[PDB]
């Protein structure tokens, strides 16, 4: 039915939500506009990432998505690389690229397993400091350890065992690498998100151009990637609506605690916002997979007008 269980478990949240809802009129309006413009599906930009052979690139994607979370804060974390300034996700991508290019062996499980605060401070050196520096070091050490101990240093061994199932791979990654266990509890019930583990599958698909380690037969089963940028875009487009208390917290850039009802409601409504939009597009002759609709929304999130409600700020390891 729903092997992944993200849709099923999040629908419970959306039905009961107190601080967030979906405006289905906004969904329709946005579906109409996107179908008319015939929006091209975005493609994965391999030029912005490090490139290598299958073994090192597979490990690279694991490392990338292992620390792919939580970039916000003042003073804004920025890096300078080849005469250009980067922030957010693009600073993560550029940072890893810079380090790999300069001979930091970030694809070697041996190095990852023993990486420290000092090494990570250097890799992400720039204006300010990347949030959650110590937690990123701990997660990379976990990632290297498991890679070395369980997969002979090769993420390719994990990907192979998935048998070209996205769902199978998410299960393998979340079991083997505890840092990827992105689940919450809402009104006594487990809620599955798996943001980092899911975006890892789409990154493999992108980086390997649908071949070899990037070949998957069930990409349709991926949901949206419940982060802080996608809900921001959905709110901007009128699809997500917030109760006044939560709206004001976002406006004031007030931290919304991880695991809180409000945080889980935003993430669940993100999942179902994207799913309702996908359905509405299919209706109008423009069939896309949920992950493509995410990529599409995430894109708009780079081009938002000033005066847009700020994205929600949660300190967490999962996004």
């Amino acid at each position: 039915g729903d092997r992944l269980g993200v849709l099923t478990t999040t629908r419970r949240v959306v039905e009961q939500a107190q601080a967030v809802w979906i405006d289905h009129d906004a969904v329709a309006q946005i579906a109409e506009a996107f179908a008319a413009r015939q929006v091209t599906p975005p493609t994965w930009n391999r030029e912005l990432h490090w490139s290598d052979g299958r073994e090192a690139l597979a490990n690279y994607i694991l490392v990338l998505d292992a620390v792919n979370f939580c970039f916000w804060g003042e003073p804004r974390w920025r890096i300078e690389y080849a005469g250009a300034v980067y922030d957010g996700y693009w600073a993560l991508a550029a940072s890893l690229k810079r380090a790999l290019e300069q001979g930091v062996p970030l694809t070697d499980a041996s190095y990852l397993a023993e990486i420290t605060r000092d090494d990570v401070a250097t890799i992400f050196a720039g204006e300010g400091e990347i949030p959650l520096l110590d937690e990123r070091a701990r997660i990379l050490r976990e990632t290297g350890s498991v890679l070395a101990e369980r997969f002979a240093g090769r993420f390719s061994d994990a990907i192979a065992a998935a048998g070209r199932s996205a769902v199978a791979l998410v299960d393998i990654v979340t079991n083997a690498f505890p840092s990827f266990r992105d689940v919450a509890t809402y009104r006594g019930e487990q809620v599955r998100f798996y943001k980092r583990a899911q975006i890892l599958v789409s990154d493999l698909y992108g980086a390997f151009d649908g071949s070899d380690l990037g070949a998957f037969d069930d990409l349709g089963e991926l949901t949206a990637f419940a982060d802080y940028k996608v809900p921001q875009v959905l709110h901007h487009l009128g699809i997500l609506r917030y109760a006044p208390a939560l709206h004001d917290r976002l406006a004031r850039r007030e931290e919304i605690p991880a695991g809180s009802p409000e945080e889980v409601e935003i993430r669940a409504a993100t999942i179902w916002g994207v799913e309702e939009l996908r359905r509405a597009l299919a209706s109008r002759g423009h069939a896309l997979d949920a992950y493509q609709v995410d990529w599409l929304l995430w894109d708009e999130g780079q081009r938002l007008p000033a005066g847009t409600l700020p994205y929600h700020r949660t300190r967490t390891i999962f996004y």
